[PDB]
């Protein structure tokens, strides 16, 4: 499944995507991505749209 990450950061804003077999695998990839880019926010996940959102 294609999962989407919506980033609403202080300085970095946009969207990116990743492919994974399940949501927990996608979450790990996105949490690594966020850490690598210095984003420290709160997360939500909407199973209906397969979209994660992170806000600083």
């Amino acid at each position: 499944m294609q999962y989407k990450l919506v980033i609403n950061g202080k300085t970095l804003k946009g969207e990116t995507t990743t492919k994974a077999v399940d949501a927990e695998t996608a979450e790990k990839a996105f949490k690594q991505y966020a850490n690598d880019n210095g984003v420290d926010g709160v997360w939500t996940y909407d199973d209906a749209t397969k979209t994660f959102t992170v806000t600083e």
